[PDB]
């Protein structure tokens, strides 16, 4: 067996290997924008990923992960929400076999086509493996992608997808820019979480941009030729690799603006 997002192994499964998936901070959510209360508690956002240094791309079999180093601070994400510095781990994406699902978040209900994950670790612990062990840990922006134009900043991602369809294989990827898949607007929602998929711990403090990015449907058809399989095995297309929203329980969903 193993954790996945079939029928016998999907979402609705993993609490019975991580129980978890059923505790009091759980994310995805739906963030329903009138609900959502604006927070002047909240400082500028602070994105600096120009020092960012991408090292290799990873099927990891549930969907492929765009590695940085960070031995040093480089990508960095700081303010808004979040007490102290939060480095660039990874970032990866989420997506549907249809245009008309694929997010993980929901605005008022509505799916978008996917969703991308930029993944940040709380420098004051060391490291990534210690991050998950405390409830500030992690900080992920994520940011959702509709069909539309192209994101000419995606293209290198999607070109090398060929190379790493199958799970276990991965690819060379240095000098890539994560900054060409940032939106204008920073504006955001921001609420206390945990990492999607198992372990799904509780350890992150979610920043969701309000404004999405918009990919071409080429681009996004690609991201569906992937492989859940390994090599040789039946082939299994990787799409709906999305957990679907959680309760929100005892928790309120703060806006950065208006
Ligand atoms: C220790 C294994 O590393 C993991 C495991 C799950 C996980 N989920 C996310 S997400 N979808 O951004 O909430 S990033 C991440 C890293
Ligand atoms: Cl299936
Ligand atoms: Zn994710």
């Amino acid at each position: 067996h193993h954790w996945g997002y079939g029928k016998h192994n999907g979402p609705e499964h993993w609490h019975k290997d991580f129980p978890i998936a059923k505790g009091e901070r759980q994310s995805p959510v739906d963030i329903d924008t009138h609900t959502a209360k604006y927070d002047p508690s909240l400082k500028p956002l602070s994105v600096s990923y120009d020092q960012a240094t991408s090292l290799r791309i990873l099927n990891n079999g549930h969907a492929f992960n765009v590695e940085f180093d960070d031995s040093q601070d480089k990508a960095v994400l700081k303010g808004g929400p979040l007490d102290g510095t939060y480095r660039l781990i990874q970032f990866h994406f989420h997506w549907g076999s249809l245009d008309g699902q694929g997010s993980e978040h929901t605005v008022d209900k509505k799916k978008y086509a996917a969703e991308l994950h930029l993944v940040h670790w709380n420098t004051k612990y060391g490291d990534f493996g210690k991050a998950v062990q405390q409830p500030d840990g992690l900080a992920v922006l994520g940011i959702f992608l509709k069909v539309g134009s192209a994101k000419p900043g995606l293209q290198k991602v999607v070109d090398v997808l060929d190379s790493i369809k199958t799970k276990g294989k991965s690819a060379d990827f240095t000098n890539f820019d994560p900054r060409g898949l940032l939106p204008e607007s920073l504006d955001y929602w921001t609420y206390p979480g945990s990492l999607t998929t198992p372990p799904l711990l509780e350890c992150v403090t979610w920043i969701v941009l309000k404004e999405p990015i918009s990919v071409s449907s080429e681009q996004v058809l690609k991201f569906r030729k992937l492989n859940f399989n390994g090599e040789g095995e039946p082939e299994e297309l990787m799409v709906d690799n999305w957990r679907p929203a959680q309760p929100l329980k005892n928790r309120q969903i703060k806006a950065s603006f208006k």
